[PDB]
């Protein structure tokens, strides 16, 4: 009985990794095409 429970519950958990994991990485990536390189003058300092 508990073990069904702790599978259930691990698939759940890392099925919820999985997506959390996809969603950082596709902001790592928008955040790369705005930080690319060093800013230059100009520029707006945070």
């Amino acid at each position: 009985a508990s073990k069904e429970l702790e599978l259930i519950t691990l698939t759940v958990g890392f099925g919820i990794l999985i997506f959390s994991l996809i969603v950082t990485y596709c902001i790592n990536a928008k955040a790369d095409v705005l930080f690319i390189a060093p800013r230059e003058p100009g520029a707006v300092s945070y």
